[PDB]
């Protein structure tokens, strides 16, 4: 039930990781933390509801398709309530100044931002965070076994709009709030999608865990 | 002002707003040509979009910049709905996608959103909902300025009311209506990636200036 979905989200979730500061060093920093990060969402993603059910190459790629739109919405979620800011770690906190070095770093900082305030005007809560992310995983890559596959993915989102609106329901929203807040969740979504888009044009300018990688951190012993 | 017409009244706004099918006039001189042509249409359509002309004209433009390839596409996979394996640019340019570097990678995208909005049943007056979304959404987080954005947000709710009004007048339930809502919502992710994809591939934009005359 949507009771179970959200404890089952709650208790997959990772840990916080960390990473005079030198400007230089701070793209090191911030790859050897995404890099780290990638182990724990490995993780993460295996204790999402109906994700192991997949074959392991359709959960490779969907991870292939959503690894850096997990990074960020838990980087936005992370800095919510710090305006301005960016907490990639409890020590690795930034501002956009410090985002100026790298080019075309500060525009992608800046979306980030903004997610970051909008989540911050919606007072989003932590059980429909990990509802989203969760969201990321399933949605961003699924567009005889691939039917069953893909209808399978269909059926667990069907599942967690159904925990969305029962976490408003229990928060007394009336039922047109319900919906509204809802359509307004989800529309984020095609807003880090857009990030994650932008960010990959950026790696690609200087970087992408491989198909072949993936599948050994899935595949487990 | 326009935050007070009906879910009814904003169906038939919308329905009556619909753009023309244009035709077609080296397949890609067609392809651009049809869509510079598309472009203007688009405008007035934009302006007929309750609570879109409500904003000023520098807001405009910037919604029109980030939307117009997303509403370019999602009206071409509303054409091609009816066309499994196919694409219905013009009703005299239908391609397949054998007649797609980097082209069929995005074909195959818009291929199988068109397959998913067939799956799905998807009506014409839950598109033309899902069409302005795009159009007021698309540019709302990369922007007085806190007026406007509520503005938008105000007719995004509209719009939300609306779709739920269509699915429920069509006989669904409460669960269903939430979840239908959903799935349409969450192919609006996937048409802002196509159409991410589709500015690199083209890379591989209408200035502002040119947008604002149209206005
Ligand atoms: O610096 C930035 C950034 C911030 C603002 C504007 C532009 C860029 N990023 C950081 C990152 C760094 C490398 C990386 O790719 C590394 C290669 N690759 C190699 C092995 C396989 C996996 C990784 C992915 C993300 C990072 C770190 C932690 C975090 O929680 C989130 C992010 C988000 C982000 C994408 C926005
Ligand atoms: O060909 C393709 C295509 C299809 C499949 C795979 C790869 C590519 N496209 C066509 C198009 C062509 C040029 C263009 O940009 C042209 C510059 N021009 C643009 C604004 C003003 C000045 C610059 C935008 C879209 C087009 C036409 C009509 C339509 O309904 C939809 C589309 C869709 C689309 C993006 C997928």
């Amino acid at each position: 039930t949507a009771d179970q979905m959200v404890s089952a989200l709650l208790d997959a979730e990772p840990p916080i990781l960390y990473s005079p500061f030198s400007e230089a060093s701070m793209m090191g920093l911030l790859t050897n933390l995404a890099d780290r990060e990638l182990v724990h969402m490995i993780n993460w993603a295996k204790r999402v509801p109906g994700f192991v059910d997949l074959t392991l190459h359709d959960q490779v790629h969907l991870l292939e398709s959503a690894w850096l739109e997990i990074l960020m919405i838990g980087l936005v979620w992370r800095s919510m309530e710090h305006p301005g800011k960016l907490l990639f770690a409890p020590n690795l906190l930034l501002d956009r100044n410090q985002g100026k070095s790298v080019e075309g770093m500060v525009e992608i900082f800046d979306m980030l931002l903004a997610t970051s305030s909008r989540f911050r005007m919606m007072n989003l809560q932590g059980e429909e965070f990990v509802c989203l992310k969760s969201i990321i995983l399933l949605n961003s890559g699924v567009y005889l076994k691939s039917l069953e596959e893909k209808d399978h993915i269909h059926r667990v989102l069907d599942k967690i709009t159904d925990t969305l609106i029962h976490l408003m329901a229990k928060a007394g929203l009336t039922l047109q709030q319900q919906h509204q807040r809802l359509a307004q969740l989800l529309l984020i979504l095609s807003h880090i999608r857009h990030m994650s888009n932008k960010g990959m044009e950026h790696l690609y300018s200087m970087v992408v865990p491989s198909y072949d990688l993936l599948l050994e951190m899935l595949d487990a012993h």
